[PDB]
């Protein structure tokens, strides 16, 4: 089967119980609900019907919670009509959050601008569509000369390459979204717009303030300096979701496939999971298959070694979306088949773990059996992208879900562990139980006996 | 300074003496005609424009020709107006190439299109856009079911993904073009729509019969029936271009990209040139600027271990082509600079070429020097990817140029070499004036001595 | 500090509880007991004595019974007086016992002497003083031609380099010393004279009838055939002496280093136990210093990998019995503590056993403890020749003494280990308390776990 | 044929034209003249009749030279009488050359005696028999405690264990001897008792200020004072002599194993020839077949890998010389067919020989050609210890003879070679004469090409 996890955002044609059964089935393993539009009464619904088709059905799945973030934007135009650029032109963009626009000026929503910005820096406006250079700075007036030629419009997003911008972490509208995340017991959070190490720690705070120390954290990079600060920002995160549309506009466009890369290649060296998104199959929202092109990018996202993709309108708005997950799943199993383990890499942690890949390879173990707290056993096993699948053992609800997104996978709650000789006995049970082995195949089962949770130290090999 | 090479397909704006030069400038390395359309008028002025502006710079290129090669193509409609075809209607093709279509008949190009297909099949119109099912064959009828919806258009190609296709391999117009290539002392001949080696057979054949013996012979892949039979394709071949457009339509999606990789490692493997060609940097047939998606598609070619990425419309029929080729060159560089060598793979040719790059890598050596006739030699080293650039001497001319669509070798053609200790003076000499080497670095020589073209046998270390 | 082990044949000089006290004190860890000489009553009360000593010390070693074995031998001359043969006269064997021998005939003690042998066959009088070739055989006479000048005495050892002899593979008397050996409780019985697997059932036979299950056999090869059927032997056996002083007489003198190197290597992958023995350090039986030789061949034993080195007359009628253990010691510390842990050479238990020596070395982990019950577990980590002293935690006594031989190992024996995290509890304690690690070293702990005994399959870390 | 090379120290039952001749179809290499014995007119005849044998069979060898020595020896005693000493007793030494001795104080031929020794340093007298501890040193006489009982005789060798002995580098009679060898043209010079590296430049200034330039210089390591400074002297030498015999007496008799080891290890990593002396087979000055002991010593020296084992006594004077080189001559083949390569270890000599020898083997070439004048070329080569037999061709005589005594090297004396290709044309008729190549097997041909003597740069492989 597959290794790799898929990460559907679920919307108003897929939040249904009868859909959401079937999204499993096609492959999907998280649910997004994604904050930047619905309300607290629909996603508690998506939620629900979530929990519903799990309990009913058994299978699992993870549910993470994206925020809106932070961001700039400018504001309308004089009769809500298009504006025509014209390059060269000195442009103007103003704090003032009352003026309508119009060709030779636009309000922004962030009055930082000036302050962050200096003579020399480029400014971007609707995607990178319409470039622009500031040349004066005054009072509550931004002076540019436009770069390139385009059609300004209403409400369209900004960006600063290579700056360092002074937004807060966190919108008042995010930190309502992350309490509602706590109450309904989500078990990962997606930040977006993340670009230094505070950040991180601002909505760890926040989450600790109401609960949600147990929910594991994904910082999204968008920009360079996000990208700059990235090895900070992986320190202080649960793990990271790459979102190249966005770094590719704020960076050279050739260093964007060396960005995803390198991230990829850090977050496997720190087992932390890894999430590859956008512009994933954006081509099937509404097509019911995908270009050339779509397929090879995300196979060549998880050749990289990316524990998820994710699809996003694709599956939430998207014409096709149960088509979407169905070939994502294929184009995985397909990719997932043909890659090979990594047995390099001092932790105790690390020479058990890498030990018992090398092993299990040694002699044809379909399956490791990892006993896990807090997950960090059955993630520390991945970093090795071992053949075997992973099925890691866990009395910690929390846990289970949360290990439904790294790569290789298979959670199973069970009541206890009383032992490591348990360990053994209870693995060698559920591993003919989880189909994935047989009698006369050896398993390979991992734990740590006594020293802390945070610690694996054990290596056992056993016969099914 | 990049190590891959670009093919640039030359057309009206890009044809002139002043813009060849600043694509050369910019990194172009060898120039394409595609048959398809022009005269030989059009195409012997290109060859005369390249030669003037190679003749007077210095700087050295290759020639390549792309054949029209044999097809299948609907005919014209009724009115000449698009007709839009029906899910679940039953639709029929013609043989008589007299009628007209319209919404439950069309005439093909092809006769023996009765007699090829079977019950069963799936028969592809406009590169996939409507896709129908054969259910009966009679006469000069072909019968189908169409699946998709869409618009059948005048003159659109037809695909039968997962059919053998027995067409012939030239059209008597391809017979008139390789002869124009001969008589202008063309470097390569490319091949389209390779199904076996008979095919290629044919094509030399051809080509010996008219004083082009040297020429080689580069097979594009463009279907399934291809890639079956791609080994004995590559061993008649000089060497192989991945359509992976073309492919993308005959074969299911996922398996595509797997086929680049695959279809290159062998050409590696075999000392065998490989070009990764269509689907590149298309949109800058419109845009300044490519999307992140092209650039990390093209680079991953790269790394995969293509010699030679192209440019099609980008550069023929396309708004900027001095933009497409310099964001093509430097992803080129941005990726070659962080591949390393693979020196893995009982031959001696191999053996003493493993050795050289071993010992240039273990000495710090910027440069190997090679003496060749055929260029054989410098491509066995090629095949280990070196850190280090190739100085090819060569008294052949053809080799000279055909050598310049190699990765990382920089051919220098000369009056003779008469021995092999000649060869050291000389090789030495040239290594300072070309400015790749200075004083006192290793360099390291690699010739044959002692026996006929074919074979390199010794390998030589100096100090210059 | 050493790891190689030392057996010390103990006689008159070093019987007494005084000295067995300061042999130990010296280096000594086995005690073996030349039942070539001595009776039931001496060789009881060097056991009595050691375990005495044992019992007041603390200390522990193994008991090792050393059997005469069969053999061919002339007999009786005229006047007991000794007879000078000539190069080139006839000389004569005969089986008649009741022949009494002079300067042209001598019998032998054999009654096969005349089938066993052919014509052409070379025959070896006292330790090869005297060679003969067999020029005829008539009834019960052998008829040879002598080749070397000598002087034949009364009862001298006989020879048949490369031939098959039909002797039984325990004499009348060695069955009844092995018999001794089970009423005693000895740890190992070192078996002369091996020649075929047969040989060695015999033996284990002979064992089981008497309660010597538990007594390990170590095969003593001594001739050609010993060698040539080196593999079915060491099958069966537990453990190999190589005797190199007979080798030399059987074989030709430049193979004897090369047997001696195999049989060492052939042991240590069959984790089977290998003494090396014969011809040390004979020079210390008069002088208080051995040979700048001897002290070479010593070493160059532990190199190529021996589990023990043995001394005969050294120590049991010698001059400087503690003497030459202490230069022994010497050699023995000096020479192991440069020797190289070696990491190469399915099954389960040598996948975890040489993991587990792979993973203390990589954390610099002074001990590797082991929960074994029949020897098996600890000597299948001492395959590996591990750096780490090996902890052999059992509850078998006779394993616990039998361990002393192995190189690496100190044995302690324990009340019991009822589950898996017990084993590390209590290891972790004897750990510290045999002084061999300090807070904050690395254990790695081998042990089986929910499998019976031979099997191999848990490794665990802890920090102490 | 074998690969190790034999020492042979010459005398009367030796010199013959008739014996000699014996002897290298036997397997002797290289005349040994031991300058200990002997007057000039004996050796110069010795001398003579090998070069007369080297002509007329065509048969080649080489000459080594071993100086006396300085020294420090006793003198005479009371009427020529042996004198019983006792442990315990006072000892006394003078420097009184004029002194006849007695049981309480005998003279020594040192006038530093005195100054050299200190307050508890150890005496030694005759190969260590009688050993004495300092407890006073006044005017010319220095007191001792005997610690052993023994019979001190009349003119008795003297070690001083662990002191800087500060006799002169030569005795006055070795200059005399040193200008007898560089009369007679020797190639190779032993020079004993070196212990700096000053001591070996005396030597050199002193061969060179008589026309022994190009002689070799072997350093003999035998006491404590050199070892410290064996890097030194390796580095100062062209070759190391390991006198095992000498070794034993002045540092503890444990390290003398691995002394021997190290230094023939850094020799070879050096490219410097080692010889491997006394104490080899000295059981057969009176008997025909060696000891299993010498069998496994000499054996063992080879495995260490040893250019040269020596014959002493066994050989000059001594009853079974003949049957003494043939039975080392079995060792050293026995073992030089069981050992393998050593292909580890940026000099541009070392980067290209140890390349030749890993391709030569990757091909199954039975020869390495190699072309040489200094001899640097071959020595770099075979340190690797290829399988392939090292044909070394070159134009100086005496190099050809110094080449004798290297490894598995087979010089040639060859009239001139004109270029690199010429050496691959005679190289490749000469690799077939000489028998150790055929048509159809493939060679390495090593020479260096447009580079001063001392640099080998060029490797080539060849079909015969």
């Amino acid at each position: 089967m597959k290794k790799t996890k898929i990460v559907c955002t679920i919307g108003p044609k897929t939040e249904s119980e009868e859909m959401l059964a079937k999204m499993l089935d096609a492959g999907m393993n998280v649910m997004r609900l994604n904050f930047s539009h619905g309300d607290y009464a629909e996603h508690g619904q998506r939620i629900q019907n979530l929990r519903n088709v799990m309990s009913k059905t058994g299978k699992t799945a993870a549910i993470l919670l994206d925020t809106k973030g932070p961001e700039i934007r400018t504001m309308k135009l004089e009769g809500g009509n298009d504006v025509s650029l014209k390059a060269g032109q000195t442009f103007t963009f103003t704090t003032d959050k009352s003026v309508i626009g119009n060709s030779e000026m636009v309000a922004v929503t962030y009055e930082g601008f000036t302050t962050d910005l200096s003579v020399g820096n480029t400014v971007l406006v609707d995607n990178g569509l319409i470039g622009m250079e500031v040349t004066a700075i005054e009072g509550n007036k931004v002076i540019c000369k436009v770069l390139n030629n385009g059609d300004l419009g209403e409400n369209k997003g900004v960006n600063l390459p290579g700056v360092s911008i002074a937004l807060p972490a966190l919108a008042e509208k995010d930190k309502q979204d992350l309490i509602f995340g706590c109450e309904q017991g989500v078990d990962f959070v997606a930040a977006s717009f993340i670009r230094k190490r505070s950040d991180v720690i601002e909505i760890r705070e926040h989450l600790k303030a109401h609960g949600g120390e147990n929910i594991h954290i994904i910082s999204k990079i968008e920009n360079q300096e996000g990208l700059n600060n990235f090895d900070e920002i992986l320190e202080a995160s649960d793990g990271i979701m790459v979102a190249r549309g966005d770094l590719g506009v704020e960076i050279p466009v050739e260093e964007v496939i060396f960005a995803q890369k390198m991230m990829i290649e850090k977050c496997i060296r720190a087992r932390k999971v890894v999430i590859t998104a956008t512009q994933m199959l954006d081509s099937m929202i509404k097509n019911p298959r995908p270009t050339r092109a779509e397929a090879g990018d995300v196979a060549n996202a998880i050749l990289d070694g990316t524990d998820a993709v994710m699809l996003s309108g694709e599956s939430a708005k998207g014409k096709y979306p149960l088509e979407a997950v169905s070939i994502m799943a294929t184009i995985c199993e397909r990719t997932d088949r043909v890659m090979n383990s990594r047995l390099e890499f001092l932790r105790i942690t690390e020479a058990v773990c890498r030990g018992a890949v090398e092993t299990a390879e040694k002699l044809d173990a379909p399956l490791i059996v990892v006993a896990t707290q807090g997950g960090k056993s059955a993630r520390a096993v991945r970093k090795y992208f071992p053949d075997a699948t992973i099925l890691a053992l866990t009395t910690n609800e929390k846990t289970a879900h949360q290990l439904v997104l790294s790569k290789g996978v298979v959670p199973q709650l069970v009541k206890e562990i009383t032992s490591t000789d348990d360990f053994y006995r209870l693995g060698k049970e559920l591993a003919l139980q989880s189909g994935l082995a047989h009698k006369g195949d050896v398993v390979v089962m991992v734990s740590g006996a006594l020293v802390p949770s945070g610690t694996t130290n054990t290596a056992s090999v056993h016969v099914l």
